[PDB]
């Protein structure tokens, strides 16, 4: 009893969008609705690329589709990378009717809006695009995933210390998702520039409607390269993982994590292991070896520790 | 290294077409690019659907980009239902160019045109397609897998005996595929018409110039329910199983069959139980459990057996 309606783009070749979150959610077992908003050959970081995208009207007549035939109730509902802001609009609709259709529907949202380096930042999709994910669309889902960016740009704040960082997310939570995760910083981990820190924040409920709020940090050993897709692997896994572990938003980012760097090291190593001794790897030898590394999404080796507060 | 270029329907919910030939080839470690020949909410036998179609010059569009990026190198390229005649025809230069590109490049192609009973047959899709599957398609296939009905309309001949049917399979080869399974008659099996009768054959080259001809018949237990996806799911695996044995069209057919059967039997369950007490069960509870059936499609119990000639 595990359905979920992953919104994200397909792609031909390669791994990104629905491409990536798809063949985890399933060999983890979650029955994988998914609806492809744009069917391109390969990820836009190659030198070239040919496609289609579905608009916000095709992406309607698909809904409606799976209402006619009463199969539009799912548990969760998971979307990435979008550049249309009409179409996005139209996602919000759903999700909600959606919401209706069943309480306990949980909207895991990665506002992808664009990426950063110490405030050398800029957006890579049209800026008409932060107004609907802070007004509309954050509103509305209940686990976001953000850059240091991304969270820096929704709240309007600027991250300068880790204190900053906790009270950035609070400042999410104030917004609706009771869980956030900033999947990656440039705030420098206790453990040198090698490393890679993340910040976690959960909110719950208590019996007295008092305010409870678990919060981690975990370091991940940073990876030399450039790769495409990883932003949508994440989001997956973290829904996969936070579902066996509804209340321990520590022992899910683990778990989601350390799969995380087994698939990147698997990657990087045959996708270095393909221009050894003087080349740099192209995006199309970067290209993340999923299948590969079905292994270790479902029996990942925890390689990292959650530190609370 | 498997790569598979998979040309086929894809729909949100539900598994019929891409979503029921990539899930498997994927836990069974095949790279699978997948095409997605048309997006639809889910197969047309619910009573409703929505969706799109691509059409010859968009499936040209995505063709191009693997080009520009030179990734338009594959192992194997499987397709299956097509409605389009035109559509075909552009898959078809595809796979040629494809196979300068690799001469060991198996084709993989599932005729699909329509369904028979005891002679009441008749074709689902235009019949402007059976002049191209016979003069362009099939001749360039490496190994199909049609229906007593398909076999017959390529052939132009009907069966009445299973000699008859090892002279129509024959006829196959004499067309270019050195792999032709029938993957079900309407002979009665010598074990009752419980039963579903299936016929494989397979042509080798002979190091002096010769002919070796191997031949199976296997006979699978029947499952009393209208499945829609098992032709798709069939082709995938047997695509799968006859890169392990290369040269056993007996092995890999029985284990292609087995899982065949254990996905069939979880599903008419798990359909079964949810309409339990007096009701026909709905294609909506008939979809395939392909998630919750992983653990067969990697380690098919082999439950049927292979008959030679
Ligand atoms: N070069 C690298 N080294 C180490 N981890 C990396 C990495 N690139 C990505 N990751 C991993 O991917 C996850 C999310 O990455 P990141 O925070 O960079 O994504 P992002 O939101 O910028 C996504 P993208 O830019 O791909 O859309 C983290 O868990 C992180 O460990
Ligand atoms: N009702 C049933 N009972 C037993 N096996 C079935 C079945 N329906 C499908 N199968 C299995 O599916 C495989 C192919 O089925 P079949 O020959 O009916 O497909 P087909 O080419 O008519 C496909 P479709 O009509 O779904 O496109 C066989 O291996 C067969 O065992
Ligand atoms: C088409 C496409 N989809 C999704 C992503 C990232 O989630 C990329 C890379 N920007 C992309 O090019
Ligand atoms: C859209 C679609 N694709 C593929 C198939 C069978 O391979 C069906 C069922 N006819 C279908 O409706
Ligand atoms: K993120
Ligand atoms: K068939
Ligand atoms: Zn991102
Ligand atoms: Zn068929």
């Amino acid at each position: 009893e595990c359905r979920v309606l992953s919104i994200q783009s397909h792609v031909v070749r390669g791994y990104v969008g629905n491409r990536a979150a798809t063949f985890p959610l399933q060999v983890l077992g979650f029955e994988v609705d998914a609806v492809n908003s744009v069917q391109f050959s390969n990820h836009t970081g190659y030198s070239h690329w040919k496609g289609q995208v579905l608009n916000s009207d095709e992406l309607q007549e698909l809904y409606d589709g799976l209402k006619l035939n009463h199969v539009n109730q799912y548990d969760y509902v998971l979307t990435g990378y979008t550049r249309d802001k009409s179409f996005l609009a139209m996602v919000v609709d759903i999700v909600q009717e959606l919401k209706q259709q069943n309480p306990r529907l949980v909207y895991v949202c990665d506002p992808v809006m664009g990426d950063q380096r110490n405030g050398e930042g800029a957006m890579y999709v049209p800026d008409d695009l932060l107004p609907v994910y802070r007004e509309k669309v954050v509103p509305v889902a209940d686990i976001i995933t953000p850059n240091q960016f991304e969270a820096e740009l929704l709240t309007g704040r600027k991250i300068h210390s880790q204190e900053e960082a906790l009270e950035v997310m609070d400042m999410l939570h104030s917004m609706g998702p009771d869980t956030v995760v900033i999947t990656s910083s440039n705030l420098l981990s206790p453990r040198g520039s090698d490393y890679l820190m993340a910040l976690g924040s959960q909110r719950t409920r208590a019996p007295d409607g008092s305010v409870v709020t678990q919060r981690i940090r975990m370091e991940m050993h940073k990876v030399d390269a450039v790769f495409v897709g990883t932003g949508d692997l994440f989001a997956a896994m973290l829904l996969a993982w936070t579902h066996k572990h509804p209340n321990n938003l520590k022992v899910a980012c683990e778990k989601t994590v350390s799969a995380m760097h087994h698939v990147l090291q698997r990657t990087i190593k045959c996708a270095k292991a393909k221009s050894g001794e003087g080349v740099k790897p192209s995006p199309a030898q970067l290209e993340l070896r999923m299948v590969q590394s079905k292994k270790d999404i479902e029996s990942p080796e925890i390689v990292v520790q959650a530190t609370v507060l």
